[PDB]
């Protein structure tokens, strides 16, 4: 798998942001991951870290994986890394976050993910309290 470049334009919720990739606005749906809504327990927390992690990166990357790269909403699918690290399992590592959505083909950081929630799950972390 690649990093390449992309700049943020907007955070806008838990697990999407749009970003600038190959100069063009791009809403960007997280790979592998299952938020709260806004309205939810813990969707507040969730939108506001996401936030906070892309809007204070000084460099943003998008990571697609093997398989589709866009969703039937015309969504991105990427690991998003900010300042090299992965926004999908910080999220996961927070219980914030669950391992979610794993198509074959689009999974090749499951695991890191698993590994993330498992000890966030230990550690009674958010979601998991
Ligand atoms: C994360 C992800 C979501 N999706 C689609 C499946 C879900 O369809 P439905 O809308 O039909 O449930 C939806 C969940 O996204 P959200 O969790 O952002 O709603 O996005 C993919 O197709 N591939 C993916 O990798
Ligand atoms: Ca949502």
């Amino acid at each position: 798998l690649h990093k390449e470049p992309a700049t943020l334009i907007k955070a806008i919720d838990e697990d999407t942001v749009k970003l600038m990739y190959k100069g063009q606005p791009m809403t960007f749906r997280l790979l592998l991951v299952d938020t709260p809504e806004f309205n939810e327990k813990y969707g507040p927390e969730a939108s506001a870290f996401t936030k906070k992690m892309v809007e204070n990166a000084k460099k943003i990357e998008v990571e697609f994986d093997k398989g589709q790269r866009t969703d039937k909403y015309g969504r991105g699918l990427a690991y998003i890394y900010a300042d090299g690290k992965m926004v999908n399992e910080a999220l996961v590592r927070q219980g914030l976050a669950k391992v979610a959505y794993v198509y074959k083909g689009n999974n090749t950081h499951e695991q890191l993910l698993r590994k993330a929630e498992a000890q966030a799950k230990k550690e009674k972390l958010n979601i998991w309290s």
